[PDB]
C-alpha cells in the first residue's frame, strides 16, 4: 500500500506486508515471539510494518545507544503515538518534545536518594502489614494468587508515597482504589480494539473528537475527583513529596497535567511492580536453591529478623541479581521504541523521518550471543564476576537515555523492601495448580496467562 516499498527501496530485510495490515498477522504468536523469529530470521537489523507504518527494529549495541543516548533531543525523542488518550496528552510517558523536556525536568527531583530514604519508613509501615496478609494464607496451607496480594501492597504503596494518603488498601480487601485502576488497559489483539489503533491510525483523531478513551471514562473520574481531593486536603492544611513538587508548580502546571501525571505513576507504581514481584516468586520457587541463597543473604544482612533500610537494601548483591537476572528472563517493556522526527544516518544507515525506531528487548534478553543457555534462569550471570560482560545496551529492562525510566530507583527498592519482608517470614513452594514451565500471554503486556499461584509456609 505504498509505504510499503521503503525497506524493499532501503534494501532493509524484513517479512513481507500485507496490503492495509502490514505484518500485524504476525502479532497472533505474540510479538516477543515475532521479534525473536525476526531476530533469527534476518540478522542485526530488520524492518516491518505495523498496518501502514515503518518500524526498524536494530540490535547493535552502538546503535541503540546512539538513538537513545547520543540523538535522544536531536532527532528520537517521542515515542510512537499509540492511540486516543484525550487528557492523558500531557502525561511525562505520551507528551512530546518541549512538553515532555518540562515535566521530567519538574517531575524528575521526585526520585532522588533523599526524597527515596524518606519513603523508607513509610513502606516499612506497609511491608508489616503485607507480611500479616500472608501469615493468615500461610495457615490455611491453601494456595495463593501473588497478583493479589501484591497487588494491593503496591497500591498502598504507591498512594501513600507520591500523594501522603494512607488508604488501608492491604487492610481492605474490598477496596475503590485497586479496582478502577486495574481496568485501565483492556489491551490485546483479541481485543478488536487496540488492532483497530494498532493497525489503523486515521482512526484517532476521530475518536479523540467522540471523546473516546482507552481508559474508561469510568476510571479517570473515579481517579479525577479521588486526585482531586488529596490536591484540597494539602491545600487546605498549614513532607514536600510528588503531590507537592506540582503544588509548587500550581502556583507553569496545571489541573488535568496534575491529574495525568498522577494516573501514569499510579499505575506504573502498581502494576509493574506487582507483576514482577509475582515473575520474581515464581523463580524463587522453581528454584529454591536460590530462595535459600537469597534468605541467607537476608538473614546475614539483617539478623534477628532485621528490618529493611534504605542502605542495607543496597548492601545485598546476591537480591539485587535475582532481581535483575527475573528482570532479564520477563522485561515488562517488550521492547522501546522511539520515533525518528528527521531523516538522519547514524552508525552508517539511513533512517528516514517518520519511521519508528525499535529496540527488541524481550529478544535481546535471550539472544544467544550475548547469553549462554538464554532460557535458563541463572542470576549468578549478574555477579561482580560476570558484571561487566553485560552490555548497558543489550540489557535494557528500564530502557536508557534521557527518556529511560524515570521510576527505576524508587521500583527497585520498593520491590526489595517487599521481598526482603516475605522471605525473611516465608518461603514459596510449588503446589498442583502452579504452572510449569510458566508461559507468557500473547497480547500486550507481558504477563502469566494463568496467574501466578504457590503454597506459602511460615519459618
Ligand atoms: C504495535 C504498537 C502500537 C505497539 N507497541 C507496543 C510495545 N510498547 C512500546 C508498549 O508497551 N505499548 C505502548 C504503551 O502502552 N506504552 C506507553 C504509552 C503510555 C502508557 C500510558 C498509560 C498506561 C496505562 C494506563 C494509563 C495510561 N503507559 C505508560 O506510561 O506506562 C507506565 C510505566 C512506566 N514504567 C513502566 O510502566 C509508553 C511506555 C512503553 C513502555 C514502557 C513504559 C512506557 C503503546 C505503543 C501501545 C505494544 S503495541
Ligand atoms: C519494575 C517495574 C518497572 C519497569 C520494568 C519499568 C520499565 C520502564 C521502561 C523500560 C520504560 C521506557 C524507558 C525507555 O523507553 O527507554 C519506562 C518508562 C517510564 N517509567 Fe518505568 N518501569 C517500572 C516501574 C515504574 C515506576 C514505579 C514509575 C514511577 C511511578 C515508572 C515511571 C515511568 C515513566 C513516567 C516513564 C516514561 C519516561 C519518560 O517518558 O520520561 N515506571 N518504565
Amino acid at each position: 500500500t505504498h509505504s510499503h516499498g521503503l525497506f524493499k527501496k532501503l534494501g532493509i530485510p524484513g517479512p513481507t506486508p500485507l496490503p492495509f495490515l502490514g505484518n500485524i498477522l504476525s502479532y497472533h504468536k505474540g510479538f516477543c515471539m515475532f521479534d525473536m523469529e525476526c531476530h533469527k530470521k534476518y540478522g542485526k537489523v530488520w524492518g516491518f510494518y505495523d498496518g501502514q507504518q515503518p518500524v526498524l527494529a536494530i540490535t547493535d549495541p552502538d546503535m541503540i545507544k546512539t538513538v537513545l543516548v547520543k540523538e535522544c533531543y536531536s532527532v528520537f525523542t517521542n515515542r510512537r503515538p499509540f492511540g486516543p488518550v484525550g487528557f492523558m496528552k500531557s502525561a511525562i510517558s505520551i507528551a512530546e518534545d518541549e512538553e515532555w523536556k518540562r515535566l521530567r525536568s519538574l517531575l524528575s527531583p521526585t526520585f532522588t536518594s533523599g526524597k527515596l530514604k524518606e519513603m523508607v519508613p513509610i513502606i516499612a509501615q506497609y511491608g508489616d502489614v503485607l507480611v500479616r496478609n500472608l501469615r493468615r494464607e500461610a495457615e490455611t496451607g491453601k494456595p495463593v494468587t501473588l497478583k493479589d496480594v501484591f497487588g494491593a501492597y503496591s497500591m498502598d504503596v504507591i498512594t501513600s508515597t507520591s500523594f501522603g494518603v494512607n488508604i488501608d488498601s492491604l487492610n481492605n480487601p474490598q477496596d475503590p482504589f485497586v479496582e478502577n485502576t486495574k481496568k485501565l488497559l483492556r489491551f490485546d489483539f483479541l481485543d478488536p480494539f487496540f488492532l483497530s489503533i494498532t493497525v489503523f491510525p486515521f482512526l484517532i483523531p476521530i475518536l479523540e473528537v467522540l471523546n473516546i478513551c482507552v481508559f474508561p471514562r469510568e476510571v479517570t473520574n473515579f481517579l479525577r475527583k479521588s486526585v482531586k481531593r488529596m490536591k484540597e486536603s494539602r491545600l487546605e492544611d498549614t513532607r514536600v513529596d510528588f503531590l507537592q513538587l506540582m503544588i509548587d508548580s500550581q502556583n507553569a502546571l496545571s489541573d488535568l497535567e496534575l491529574v495525568a501525571q498522577s494516573i501514569i505513576f499510579i499505575f506504573a507504581g502498581y502494576e509493574t511492580t506487582s507483576s514482577v514481584l509475582s515473575f520474581i516468586m515464581y523463580e524463587l520457587a522453581t528454584h529454591p536453591d536460590v530462595q535459600q541463597k537469597l534468605q541467607e543473604e537476608i538473614d546475614a544482612v539483617l539478623p534477628n529478623k532485621a528490618p529493611p533500610t534504605y542502605d542495607t537494601v543496597l548492601q545485598m548483591e546476591y537480591l539485587d541479581m535475582v532481581v535483575n537476572e527475573t528482570l532479564r528472563l520477563f522485561p515488562i517493556a517488550m521492547r522501546l521504541e522511539r520515533v525518528c522526527k528527521k531523516d538522519v544516518e547514524i552508525n552508517g544507515m539511513f533512517i528516514p523521518k517518520g519511521v519508528v525506531v525499535m529496540i527488541p528487548s524481550y529478544a535481546l534478553h535471550r539472544d544467544p550471543k550475548y547469553w549462554t543457555e538464554p532460557e535458563k534462569f541463572l542470576p549468578e550471570r549478574f555477579s561482580k564476576k560476570n558484571k561487566d560482560n553485560i552490555d548497558p545496551y543489550i540489557y535494557t529492562p528500564f530502557g536508557s537515555g534521557p527518556r529511560n525510566c524515570i521510576g527505576m530507583r524508587f521500583a527497585l527498592m520498593n520491590m526489595k523492601l517487599a521481598l526482603i519482608r516475605v522471605l525473611q517470614n516465608f518461603s514459596f513452594k510449588p503446589c498442583k495448580e502452579t504452572q510449569i514451565p510458566l508461559k507468557l500471554s500473547l497480547g500486550g503486556l507481558l504477563q502469566p496467562e494463568k496467574p501466578v499461584v504457590l503454597k506459602v509456609e511460615s519459618r
